[PDB]
């Protein structure tokens, strides 16, 4: 029987470890799409993340480093963050992780050999391994209709293998619109110039059409800290008349991760997103207002981590999800995890990975798993000493809805 | 319902610690006996397992340090084995325990304030002190009728108060007939040369004189590595035709504690007794063919332990009692009063205090019972975990036979 | 490759309580010898082991004991030992360990209802049980010829099913030759007053009748803390001149389990004996002198096992096996394992559980493998922070090797 916080320990850290993950937000792609599914040490150095760090560090302009070859930025940021300076960043840490992971060794620092072991495998084969090492059952994508490259691949057939869901991803439909509704009409949605019937309805059809195409467990949307709802403007309007009543209709949760302010250093591309404090108003309308619709929000901001909480306290039909970017570091995830716990119990998503290059599903899961291992230990403990009975089983139970069942509950899957 | 290791932990310690002592051997002294009852830190530093120590590293000659005044071998004592290097030894730690109990600062190392808090009070002061402290209830005496002091108070009639009891010591008697019965016979005892009725008659006369001025709780010995039994000698021809009868008659039982070898190094005085291992023959001799007398036995041999309580499984007539002399030290304490329990239960006596110094019932207690107090924390875990639900009564309960009513039990008081 | 303390005790537990045992010494016997099988919770509590604990405690004389029936015997060591006082001791422990496994709730202390469980079942059901429970694939049993009630069975064609063994038990042979040499007689062995070439062959012809009867993994016998070799005795001369020639020739090892001293209290019956030390000599002797024989070796003093691990160093052909009846308690099986694992790496064979009574296969291994995981734990662990790797097949080999594959390996089977 489990009677003390050592036999806990070992209960709890064992069943998170043996607990099979479905990561519900990442930016990976089911292998048959292709190269767009990043992998390899060249790719995990090169991670965005990784950008931002080593321009802290070296003198190569950012001109200079976007020219050099995939293999050459590697070179400079191995030798900028792991050779000149310990690697003690999350991201960097991150990437040893997933060396040792795999079965190669940080301790001698050939990266010569490391990439030795990625040039001896397919894509399909890799992303066994590491399923298999992250222990992770289901893989989420992040599926942009707007992007050219992925459009046409859903447009010409392709479809994930049973591992891989898709989500709807809708930034540049809600958050662009006058750029974008050119583009519907390209493709033959008939939005006019004025916000009208046709409008509305040519809107609807086009996220119906999409809903078709790729079964999506959610339609997500990433938004500024100013976001505000509700609000007489395209964004406004288009969830209000049409994400809204489709979303309700097919029974799809609305995912909205709030905090991101676009583009503040452009020249650093995809590092060159900040973050900002967002008002719960709007949130805290849509969830009020519409009952039946579902929303999983994540925030990016620090400042907001503990009303989110408290929100999740007042509406069912919100589920929070994971520590977020700025967020997904140590210190934070264990704060946020554990105000999460304290006010919600197990009714919440403790984290996703946001994986961009294949092998971080590694080191997301692992350095993410210790963390939530800790607090439920704490936790577990906190009301066995309270004279609680609490069962390998129940545990069992609780780990599965923290890292996959809440998820799949919620989208109705 | 002690729902966790955690809270048994502390169930069990305070059990321990609130449960009164009846110490069954020590060598303390009612106080209305006089000044063979040692007390204050002179004597605590002088007690001879220091000695024995600081002449491990002290220039000081032997025959100097018996020369020197109580004061003077204290400061000696406490400036090699305190300060030249630290106290880490048993004996050491011991007398830091005390000074802390009694209310005292070790961290000033203020000998001379120490002293000072001794010479405030009446030998009566600080028995009611230290008893208080150790929570000792009932103290049980070495009373050798043999030494001319201690003989003096018993001719005078003194009696000790309530929280004192007597043990009929015969260690000259059983082990220097040939000297001491010349001694006999200046009493009145008229002892031949020829060990006939007249003698045996003679002796156990001695022996009930004895048991009828101190109504001791125990006759008692302490015999070499190598006591056998039957012997033609005069310590089995005593043990056989008189003790054991006389024991008998009265149920008083009989304590050998067997396994020391006197003064292997004359000079250290009390400090030179060594140890031997002793052959278990004559004690299964005893407990067999004397199955109405009843025997406390300890031995002081740590190759004699393991033995000693497979010999208690096999016959109800042996008690056997504490961690003797080299034998009181954590790591025996520890190994022995498990390898007890494992093999007896709860039917035994785990630890005496030996205390030559009225101060030492402080430490040798509180040592005692924190190992003590682990041994039963991990035995009632095992039963937990096996599915068996112990309650705070019954913990008091077995705490009570093991640390007093054990005895009381066997010596049928 | 374990990363981690934790993924290395999750595998190291997981391997060990899943290696399925073989005991290779125990006094059970295949179901289908009948009552000799003894099971049940009343068997389980009036097994010798707590008879000589509630002599202890019980004013109920031994004679008055014996003379109840086996149903009061097992409600008096159930009061005395298990409600008067907390059963603590290892053996009481046992049973409570038996009772849980099976289903039953020790909570409720109703021995009423756990005698109900056994009563509606049949001796082959239980053993498919216990053996289930307790994952043993195979036992070794102690078979004695010249116990009437044994023998019978194996005169009448009995055989053990496959998951029984057979040991033939020589200690009448042995240890009373003189009382022995009749019973020979009577079955047609023409063994002289003497020992002549007629009587080593007769006594040779005997242990061949029933090497060929039983087909034995081995012979065996339990000898005395005096137990020497050469030895002008009858036992000295018929190991010499008879055992070891028919064990070279057979290639079956002979098992000494030295040590025991019989009957030191008659009327305890089977809990009646005590222990001493052996000299290693005789031991010593055989291992050397006899290369193509093969030893299997276990002591009862807890002073002969350091030595006889060294021994072990010394010679291929000795096999020292479990930790065995006064040796099997926690304390003492912990400090021999580890000497062994130290010493011997894992050429040695930790356990056997002696059982008496079915079930108890069910606490001696879950007892014991708790404490030979916790060594092994700590033995991988610190090779693994020298730097080496272990995978799980390694360690679920070695955890095969020392709870069966050391055996099945040295008796050549
Ligand atoms: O790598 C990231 O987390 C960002 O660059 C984005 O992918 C963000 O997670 C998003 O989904 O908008
Ligand atoms: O202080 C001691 O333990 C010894 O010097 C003796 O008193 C011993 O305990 C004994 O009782 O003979
Ligand atoms: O139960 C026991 O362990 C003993 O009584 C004997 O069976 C001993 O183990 C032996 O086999 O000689
Ligand atoms: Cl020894
Ligand atoms: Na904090
Ligand atoms: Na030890
Ligand atoms: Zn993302
Ligand atoms: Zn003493
Ligand atoms: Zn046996």
């Amino acid at each position: 029987s489990i009677n003390s916080r050592e036999v806990l320990a070992e209960k709890v850290k064992n069943a998170v470890n043996n607990q099979p993950v479905t990561d519900m937000h990442t930016h990976l792609f089911s292998p048959n799409f292709g190269e767009i599914l990043l992998w390899d040490i060249d790719e995990l150095l090169t991670y965005h993340y990784l950008v931002a760090e080593v321009m802290r560090w070296t003198d190569v302009s950012i001109e200079a480093f976007w020219a050099m070859s995939k293999r050459e930025q590697a070179d400079l940021i191995w030798e900028e963050l792991f050779i000149k300076r310990s690697p003690v960043s999350e991201a960097c840490r991150g990437v040893l992780t997933c060396l040792q992971g795999l079965g190669l060794d940080p301790a001698t620092r050939d990266l010569q050999v490391y990439r030795e072991y990625f040039a001896k495998k397919t894509s399909e084969e890799q992303v066994d391994t590491v399923l298999q090492l992250a222990n992770v059952s289901d893989v989420v994508m992040t599926n942009d209709p707007f992007d050219d490259n992925e459009r046409i691949s859903w447009l010409e057939g392709k479809q994930p293998d049973s591992r891989f869901h898709a989500a709807l991803r809708l930034d540049p439909l809600l958050n662009e619109y006058e750029q974008t509704k050119h583009r519907l009409r390209d493709w033959g949605y008939k939005v006019n110039d004025e916000w009208n019937e046709g409008s509305i309805q040519e809107v609807k059809r086009f996220l119906t059409d999409w809903i078709e195409r790729m079964d999506p467990v959610y339609m997500a949307v990433s938004l500024p800290p100013t976001f505000s709802f509700p609000e007489e403007s395209n964004r406004g309007r288009i969830i209000r008349d049409c994400l809204l009543p489709v979303a309700e209709k097919h029974n799809i949760p609305f995912a909205m991760m709030i905090g991101v302010k676009k583009r503040v250093h452009p020249a650093l591309g995809d590092a060159g997103d900040f973050v900002g404090k967002a008002s719960m108003d709007g949130v805290e309308h849509l969830l009020r207002e519409y009952p039946n619709n579902k929303f999983l929000v994540t925030m990016l901001s620090r400042e907001n981590q503990h009303e989110l909480v408290v929100l999740a306290r007042k509406f069912s039909n919100l589920m929070i999800f994971g520590c977020w970017w700025f967020m997904n570091n140590p210190e934070i995830i264990n704060e946020m995890t554990r105000m999460r716990m304290e006010m919600l119990g197990t009714s919440f998503i403790p984290q996703h990975s946001d994986a961009r290059v294949l092998e971080q599903l590694i080191y997301k899961w692992h350095h993410s798993k210790s963390i939530i291992a800790e607090v439920l230990i704490d936790k577990y403990d906190d009301i066995l000493q309270a004279g609680w009975e609490v069962t390998e089983e129940e545990i069992k139970r609780d780990v599965a809805d923290l890292f996959s069942r809440n998820f799949w509950r919620f989208v109705g899957r």
